[PDB]
C-alpha cells in the first residue's frame, strides 16, 4: 500500500521504541488460544527493542527458539492528539507479526524487513493509556522471503532450516511508533528527478493526497523556493543547477501540502536530482561512467542482533568513510531506512536489496525440484512479487538507491528458474522504470549454465568462495576468474559489478605462507581479484564480501559465526582493512583505474 | 534544585535522544564568542546521543580531544502542550554542559552524572521548532569532581591529565527530554520505610509542590489501595507482611496529587518496604543478615563509551543473574537511572558511589600537598558536597541503594585528610539517615596508616592489586591478607566489604604453570581470596573488580584497557566466570557460607 516516512512537520510521532518491553516464549503456543493480548504477559521479562530477542538473554534456549513469542507494553496517547488521526506503525517486526491494542486485532504482516502501519484513531483516546500486544513469528517455510523448513522431531519440537548464511535474528529489530496526521491526507508520494547535460532539468511530481488539493514547492538547502506546482498530480517542473553526486549528494526539499476546506497537511520530502542507467557496459549516474567501490553489509552486532542502533551506524559510516567505500549493498535484506536516509544526504550509493536469498538447494529430506509445487511455487512467486512491492513502495523516492536487486544466488539451473523470474524481472521495472534491476549470481551457475541473467540489466557476481573451488590457489584462481568474467561480458555485454568476494579471515592469525585463514592470505586474495578487475573493462564495480564478521546458522564450514569480515564484529581492522583504504583513496573518486596504473 | 524522575501520566515527555544531532568540534574555542548557538552548527557532522563522543568516529583525534564540543538539534514541541509548563531535561551531560534554546541561554550544570532540568515555556512556542545548542566540556581541574590537570602545552595544545583508572569519556552519555507539567506542581519528594519487624510497619511520606493541595494515595502490586493520608507532608502509614526481598524485591507504589482550582496533577512513585540497619559487625536489609556478591562494574561498551543502551542493560543483568551476584556497586560515578529502577523491579542491592575518585597523588609536576590551596582546597570541598548532595537527591527513593559512598581510594596518609572528610561525612548523614554510609578504602591506606575510616558505618576495601604488591605469589598474600584483615576487624568491629578484588586477565591465555595474566591465574587467585573471606567473620560482602574489561586511560601498565573483567568487553566470559557462577550459586541466597 502507500508508505510514507513518519517526519514531523505540523505532523507529529511519539516514539514507543523505548525498548524496555514485556517479554514472554509461548512455548506451547497457547498464546493465541487463550487472549494473551486481554490481559498481561505472564512471567514475562524485560526485553529491549529495537533488537532481537536472540542474544539478549545469553541464553541457548531462547536463541535457538523457534514459534511464537509475545511482546507487550503500555503507552499513554497525546491529549493534544483529540480527533487526529492516530497510527501505529511497526517499521520491522521480522517475519510475522500480529498487533492488538487493548483486544482489538488491527494489524498483520509477513515481511522482516519493511514497515506496516494501521489506523488506530477509533480504538484509541487522547489522554488515555492503551495496552500494546504483539505477537512475533520466526518461522521459514517455502512461501516466505525469504524460505526456509521447519523441521519437527518426533516430539514435536520444532527446528528452524534455512539455506542462507546469516542467522535467523527475529523480534522487532526496528522503531516501532504512534503517529499524527490531518484527517484530510496520509500516505503517498512518487518523484522522478531527469537530468540532460548537468545544464538543468526538471522533477516529474505525483502523489496521491487522500482527499485534498495539493501545492508543490521545491526549496534549496538555503530553505529558498526555485520551482512551484499547482498540479495536484503530475506535476512537472524545470530547475536550474545542483546535481545530486555521489560525492556530496546536494539534496532539495519538496514541500507537499494538501489542502482541505479546513485542514492542512505539510509533508517535506527530500530530493536528490540524478539520473541512473545503464548505458552499453557503463553504469552512468548523471551521464557519467561510475565506479563502485565497498561492501556487501549485514545488519548485525554483538548483543542486539540485527537490532537497529544510532552508534552502530555513525561508527560504521565513519569506517566506510575511512576506508574510501563509495558504495555498498543491502546484502540479502531490505535495510533500515535510517540509512538509506544518512546515504542521501552524504552520497553513498546503495544497491537495495530484497530478502530473497536461499532459493538454492546447492550450497550445502530436501526437494529434488527446486521449482515445484513442494518448494518454489506459484504462491512463493506471488510471495516474491509481494517483497519486490513493499520494498520499492518504501525506498522509490531515495536518490542513494540507483538499482533493485530482486533476489541474492538463486540456483538458475534447474528447470523453472526462468519460468519464475522472468515475471519478477518484467513486474519489478513496471514498479519503477526509473532504476536498473538485478539479481545476484551464484558462482556454480556460470556464463554457460545460468539461464536468467539476460532478464537483468547489470551483471552482479558473487565470486566469494572462488578459494574453496580453487582450493586457495592464487596462480589457478586468477586464470580461471579473468576467464569467467570475459566470458560474462561476451555473453551480455552487460555492466559486471563483483557484489561478493573475500576470504574467511580469523583476526590475529599471521602466517609466513600467506595460506588460507590468515590476515595475509586475505591480502593476497583481495589483491589478485583487483589486478583481473582493472584488466577487464566490463567491470564497474567491486564490493568485498562482508564489512564485518557477522553471526550465522550451524555448520562445520563455520568458525563462530564465521569471519568473512574486513572488519570484526566489534569493528576492529584486519590487514585487509589498510589494503583496500590504500586502493580506494588512491583511486580517483568513482573512476575506474585504467588497466592497473 | 528538586529532582524528580520524569514518568508518564496526565504528565507527559518527548524523548529527543533521537540520536542525531548535529556535532562540531571547538578546537580554536571560537564558540561561545563567534555565538554558534545563533545559527546552524558549521562544518559539522551526524552524532548519537546518547553516547559518548570519543568512539562514534573511529578518530584519535577526536577521542582524546579536551575542550569544547557542540550539540545541536531541532525538535517540534507538541501542540497540546500550550497552556501547560514545558521543561527541558538531561538525564547526564559528562562534565559541563551550557543549553542555548533559538538564541536563549537556559541552562549551566558541572557533574556529568546526575540530571538537570529547566523551564522553557516562556522561550518556546508549543507550535513551532526550537533550536537546541549544547556546549559541553569534558575538562577537569582540582575543583572538579573528579579532580584533574590540563597541560596547554607550550604549543598550545590542551593534554588532560587524570588519577583515576577508566577512560575519560565525555559527551551526552544519557536520555535527553522535553516534558510536560501542568501549573500545579513542580519538582519534589520524599519517602522512609521503617519496618521494626516480621510483620509490619510504617511508611513516612513527604512531598513539597507549588499552587497544590496533596492527596497521597498508597497502591498494592494490584492496585488496591492498601493506605492513605491527606497532609501536605508528614503522612505516615502502617500495613502487613509484603516484605520488599533481595531475592524478589517487592515494590509497591504512591499515588501522589497536587490540586488546583484550575489545574491538578497525579505523580507515580514505587516504594520498597526496606530496612538498612548495620548492627556491629553486619549489614541488614529488613532485620536479618546479608552477604554481599558481585562486582564493581563500569559504564563502558565499544563504540558507545558510557552512553546509556537497553540491550546492553537487559544483557548485564542476564549474565549477573546468571553468575549468581546479588549486588554490585556503581563504581567511580553514578549509572543511569534505569540501572536502579532495574534494581528495585529486581531486588538487586546497590552500593551506590559517586564520581569522586582520584583524590590521591599516590598511585601512579604535581602539587606536593594532597589539601593544599594547590590541589584539593575548600573550593574542593564545596564542589564535593554540591555532587554528594545532587547523588542524593535522585537517588534517596530507590529500595536498592541500600548505602551511599563519598568516594573511592581517596589518599589519607597527607595531613590533615580528615578536617576534609569530617565535615563530608557528618553532613551527608543529614542529606539521608535512611541508609549508612561508607568510604572506599585504598590498599596501602591500611588501619594503622588510614586515620578516617572511624567515620564510616562499614568498611570497604579495595584488595585489587593484592597481586602487584606481592609480585604474583598466592602463599604469601594469603597470609598478609588474612592478617591485615584482623587488623581492621578489631580496630573497628565493622561490617567489612572487598569493594575490588581480581587480577588482569587476558582472555584466550591458558597455562600449566598458572601464571600472571593467564585464566588459570585468575582462578586460582579468586579462589585464595575466598578461602579467607570464609574464615572472616567481619567481612558482610564481596564484590569481584570489574564484571567485565574495560577502556583504561592511555596506560603503560594498561592493556587493551587492561583486562580486569570476568567477562571480556563484548561480554564473553573467562574462565572465572564458570568458577564465580559455582560458587556464587553453591550458596543460600544473601547468606555468608559457614567457617569455610
Amino acid at each position: 500500500s502507500h508508505m510514507l516516512r513518519p517526519v514531523e512537520t505540523p505532523t507529529r510521532e511519539i516514539k514507543k521504541l523505548d525498548g524496555l518491553w514485556a517479554f514472554s516464549l509461548d512455548r506451547e503456543n497457547c498464546g493465541i488460544d487463550q487472549r494473551w493480548w486481554e490481559s498481561a504477559l505472564q512471567e514475562s521479562r524485560a526485553i529491549a527493542v529495537p533488537g532481537s530477542f536472540n542474544d539478549q538473554f545469553a541464553d541457548a534456549d531462547i536463541r535457538n527458539y523457534a514459534g511464537n513469542v509475545w511482546y507487550q507494553r503500555e503507552v499513554f496517547i497525546p491529549k493534544g492528539w483529540a480527533g487526529q488521526r492516530i497510527v501505529l506503525r511497526f517499521d520491522a517486526v521480522t517475519h510475522y507479526g500480529k498487533v492488538w491494542v487493548n483486544n482489538q486485532e488491527v494489524m498483520e504482516h509477513q515481511g522482516g524487513y519493511t514497515p506496516f502501519e494501521a489506523d488506530v484513531t477509533p480504538y484509541v483516546i487522547a489522554g488515555k493509556s492503551v495496552r500494546i500486544t504483539v505477537c512475533v513469528n520466526n518461522e521459514l517455510n517455502w512461501q516466505t522471503i525469504p524460505p526456509g523448513m521447519v523441521i519437527t522431531d518426533e516430539n514435536g519440537k520444532k527446528k528452524q532450516s534455512y539455506f542462507h548464511d546469516f542467522f535467523n535474528y527475529a523480534g522487532i529489530h526496528r522503531s516501532v511508533m504512534l503517529y499524527t496526521t490531518p484527517n484530510t491526507w496520509v500516505d503517498d508520494i512518487t518523484v522522478v528527478t531527469h537530468v540532460a547535460q548537468d545544464c538543468n532539468h526538471a522533477s516529474v511530481d505525483w502523489q496521491v493526497v487522500a482527499n485534498g488539493d495539493v501545492s508543490v514547492e521545491l526549496r534549496d538547502a538555503d530553505q529558498q523556493v526555485v520551482a512551484t506546482g499547482q498540479g495536484t498530480s503530475g506535476t512537472l517542473q524545470v530547475v536550474n543547477p545542483h546535481l545530486w553526486q555521489p560525492g556530496e549528494g546536494y539534496l532539495y526539499e519538496l514541500c507537499v501540502t494538501a489542502k482541505s476546506q479546513t485542514e492542512c497537511d505539510i509533508y517535506p520530502l527530500r530530493v536528490g536530482i540524478r539520473s541512473v542507467a545503464v548505458k552499453g557496459e557503463q553504469f552512468l549516474i548523471n551521464h557519467k561512467p561510475f565506479y563502485f567501490t565497498g561492501f556487501g553489509r549485514h545488519e548485525d552486532a554483538d548483543l542486539r542482533g540485527k537490532g537497529f542502533d544510532n552508534v552502530l551506524m555513525v561508527h560504521d559510516h565513519a569506517l566506510m568513510d575511512w576506508i574510501g567505500a563509495n558504495s555498498y549493498r543491502t546484502s540479502h535484506y531490505p535495510y533500515a531506512e535510517e540509512m538509506l536516509d544518512w546515504a542521501d544526504e552524504h552520497g553513498i550509493v546503495v544497491i537495495d536489496e530484497t530478502a530473497a536469498v536461499g532459493f538454492n538447494l546447492s550450497l550445502g529430506n530436501k526437494p529434488k525440484e527446486l521449482y515445484s509445487e513442494e518448494a518454489v511455487n506459484g504462491e512463493t512467486q506471488q510471495a516474491h512479487l509481494q517483497a519486490i512491492k513493499e520494498l520499492i513502495a518504501r525506498d522509490k523516492n531515495h536518490p542513494s538507491v540507483v538499482m533493485w536487486s530482486i533476489a541474492n544466488e538463486p540456483d538458475t539451473r534447474p528447470q523453472g528458474a526462468r519460468e519464475y523470474f522472468a515475471p519478477l524481472a518484467e513486474a519489478t521495472r513496471k514498479l519503477d522504470p526509473t532504476r536498473p534491476i538485478t539479481c545476484v549470481n551464484v558462482m556454480f551457475c556460470d556464463a554457460h549454465t545460468d539461464t536468467i541473467s539476460d532478464l537483468f540489466d547489470v551483471l552482479c557476481l558473487n565470486r566469494y568462495y572462488g578459494w574453496y573451488v580453487q582450493s586457495g590457489d592464487l596462480e589457478t584462481a586468477e586464470k580461471v576468474l579473468e576467464k569467467e568474467l570475459l566470458a560474462w561480458q561476451e555473453k551480455l555485454h552487460q555492466p559486471i559489478i563483483i557484489t561478493e568476494y573475500g576470504v574467511d579471515t580469523l583476526a590475529g592469525l599471521h602466517s609466513m605462507y600467506t595460506d588460507m585463514w590468515s590476515e595475509e592470505y586475505q591480502c593476497a586474495w583481495l589483491d589478485m581479484y583487483h589486478r583481473v578487475f582493472d584488466r577487464v573493462s566490463a567491470v564497474v564495480g567491486e564490493q568485498v564480501w562482508n564489512f564485518a564478521d557477522f553471526a550465522t546458522s550451524q555448520g562445520i564450514l563455520r568458525v563462530g559465526g564465521n569471519k568473512k569480515g574486513i572488519f570484526t564484529r566489534d569493528r576492529k581492522p584486519k590487514s585487509a582493512a589498510f589494503l583496500l583504504q590504500k586502493r580506494w583513496t588512491g583511486m580517483n573518486f568513482g573512476e575506474k583505474p585504467q588497466q592497473g596504473g
